[PDB]
């Protein structure tokens, strides 16, 4: 019974989903429609975005100037939704237009503006959804800046295929959404040769995923390969590099068992814990990136379901990078990026120091390379196509959570070889079975991760414990969040469990369980009414008291010591009825703290007649 949010239509589907970290306020970028939501997503605000009347043709774009184009009412995709933390602004990007930006107010999604007035306001008329991708560079001090990555509709010389463009704190800039850099000869962009779109047809590159690293942004991206195959790769930029000479692309994917997965599905930039960062010999807080990856380099529309979780420390893609510019400073090889090139380029070598920030020169760029990068694989399937991931570390431990194209979610945890990490549960999401869309968030506190398909936004619990309602079954799950709170008689989270701090409160181990005895363990129906003594093993403070349910029958006040307790067999009255020479029962003991019965052993009466 997750809190769920459905479409207003079958027509004006989901796109994108984002959290903001401080408010919880849940934002759904989808067809004509913006939404604002509650924590439980319940709608606070809805912008209304389309559908509008409209032409491709139309360039620049009907808002702009005069058009003579026949129009026909068009639906406006969501394509891009940021928030854009530090000014207090969501930015929202449609198909319409040419593809204009919106920012929009984070409290009522009023407009702030929206840049038209120059040709690279127009961001792209695809009007598919996940071939775009953003990421946002603003320190303190600086006015801000937008990567943004997007496939181009084979309309190269319209839409750059990355780009910096200005992001700054003022909403009125006269410079809103320009190039960082405008020149005859340089600037802040990269276009895709014409070359390239007459040797491929209906070449483009799908920018999958994109996140920031220390001093670099990185976009993940999907296209065919230039003379089908596809290749999956990591193109890496400094944040600061306005000529984007620092431009670099390595494929990248994972193998496992002679099976190779060379097809980017999604991607999601979280720390490491324990298990990783040993595996890959990182610090704990070093990031890492996670990625859905489909077997082979064919059949980029129609995926078989054979995928897989890898990850990629960045500390790797980095050094690994480093390598090849180092390798291609002293003139060995080439260039080795045919689609960006159109030729055969040779390394210069040339007297320059490379360290871990190198930010390029006007030689050796844009630099490739055919040698993939490879992810350590973290759990395959061959049954239910794997199409969505996010993670976060609680308690040391890496929990993956990962979509799938029949509507379920994995629950995944992590560890190096040999053979982690594991699917501990897994979950159904949406019941018609409905793929998992990329994006995913926490909520403030990671207690929950909202989940999207086509038609519906659900909030899902990270952690159902209470499932669990045996201290074994808790603490033999393998879920990280599940721990037996003793006297409460139930699994959950530390912090679920009152008093867990305190000596014996929160079992985290199988060997923590508690386990009564009883002196003696049986005894004669003639011999109403005796004094057992019990032990419990394990046990927290009792001292609050004590009650013994011999089964059904009766409950009497124990006596408390330590973790012994002293309470009296039934009466004549109350001494149950053999069958068979004895009869079974459970004599459970109740926490006067709790008022939950929480342990109990068997106990036996006899009739030796
Ligand atoms: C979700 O939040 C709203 C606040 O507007 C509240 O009225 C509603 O009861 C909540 N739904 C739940 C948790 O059932
Ligand atoms: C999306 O754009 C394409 C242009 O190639 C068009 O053919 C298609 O009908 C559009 N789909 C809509 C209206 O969402
Ligand atoms: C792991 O890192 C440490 C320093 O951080 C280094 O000494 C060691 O060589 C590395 N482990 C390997 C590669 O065996
Ligand atoms: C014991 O009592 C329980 C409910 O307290 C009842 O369901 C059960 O039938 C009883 N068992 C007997 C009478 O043996």
């Amino acid at each position: 019974q997750y809190s769920t949010f459905h479409s207003e239509n079958r027509d004006w589907t989901f796109n994108h989903l984002t959290v903001h970290r401080r408010t919880g306020a849940v934002y759904v970028g989808a067809i004509n429609r913006v939404y604002k939501l509650t924590g439980n997503l319940t709608i606070q605000v809805a912008h209304k975005t389309g559908p509008e009347e409209d032409n491709k043709a139309c360039y620049p774009p009907l808002i702009v100037q005069p058009c003579s184009e026949v129009l026909t009412l068009t639906n406006n995709v969501n394509k891009l939704l940021i928030i854009d933390y530090s000014e207090n602004r969501l930015l929202a990007c449609g198909s319409l237009y040419q593809g204009v930006c919106k920012l929009l107010r984070l409290d009522d999604l009023f407009i702030l503006v929206e840049p038209s007035h120059k040709k690279e306001h127009y961001l792209s008329s695809v009007n598919k959804t996940g071939t775009m991708y953003g990421v946002i560079v603003r320190s303190e001090g600086e006015d801000g800046k937008l990567f943004i990555g997007t496939a181009v509709d084979g309309k190269q010389d319209y839409f750059p295929t990355l780009s910096s463009r200005k992001l700054p704190r003022d909403p009125e800039s006269s410079a809103m959404l320009d190039y960082e850099l405008h020149s005859d000869f340089v600037s802040s962009l990269i276009k895709i040769p014409s070359d390239t779109l007459a040797l491929v047809s209906h070449f483009d590159i799908f920018y999958i995923y994109g996140f920031a690293s220390g001093g670099f942004v990185y976009f993940l991206t999907v296209q065919p390969e230039t003379p089908l195959f596809y290749t999956s790769r990591i193109v890496r930029l400094c944040k600061d590099d306005p000529k984007f000479h620092s431009y670099v692309s390595l494929p990248f994917g994972c193998t496992r068992a002679g099976v190779e997965y060379r097809l980017l599905q999604a991607a999601y930039l979280a720390k490491p814990g324990e298990a990783l960062a040993q595996a890959f010999n990182i610090s704990s807080d070093e990031d890492v990136l996670f990625a859905i990856f489909s077997k082979g380099q064919k059949q980029y529309h129609h995926p078989p379901d054979d995928s897989a979780l890898c990850a990629f420390p960045i500390r790797a893609i980095n050094l690994q990078i480093k390598e090849r510019l180092q390798s291609c400073y002293h003139g060995e090889g080439n260039l080795e990026l045919n689609w960006l090139l159109g030729k055969d380029v040779q390394c210069t070598k040339a007297p320059v120091p490379i360290d871990d920030n190198f930010c390029g020169l006007d030689i050796n760029q844009p630099l490739g390379g055919s040698t993939p990068v490879e992810g350590l694989t973290l759990y395959t399937t061959s049954r239910d196509r794997l199409t969505s991931v996010a993670s976060y570390v609680y308690n040391g431990y890496s929990v993956v959570f990962v979509g799938t194209k029949s509507g379920k979610l994995k629950k995944i945890r992590a560890d190096g070889p040999p053979h982690g990490g594991v699917q501990y549960e897994m979950v159904s999401v949406f019941k018609d079975g409905s793929p998992i869309l990329r994006d995913m968030a926490f909520s403030i506190n990671q207690l929950y991760l909202y989940v999207m398909s086509e038609r519906q936004v659900t909030r899902v619990p990270v952690e159902s414990c209470e499932q669990y309602t045996t201290c074994g079954e808790c603490l033999s799950s393998g879920d990280p969040h599940c721990g037996w709170c003793a006297l409460h008689n139930m699994c959950s989270r530390r912090d679920k469990c009152q008093r867990a701090w305190e000596a014996n409160r929160f079992a985290a181990s199988i060997s923590q369980c508690m386990s009564l005895e009883v002196h003696p363990n049986s005894i004669s129906v003639s011999d109403h009414s005796r004094l057992l003594s019990l032990v419990v093993n394990d046990a927290p403070n009792l001292s609050e008291g004590i009650a013994c349910a011999f089964g059904n029958l009766t409950e009497v006040e124990g006596q408390v010591s330590g973790s012994q307790v002293i309470c009296i067999s039934p009466g004549p009255k109350d001494v149950p009825v053999i069958p068979q020479d004895w009869f079974g029962l459970e004599l459970q003991l109740r926490s006067k703290e709790t008022g939950k019965i929480f342990v109990s052993t068997e106990f036996k009466f006899y009739n030796c007649s």
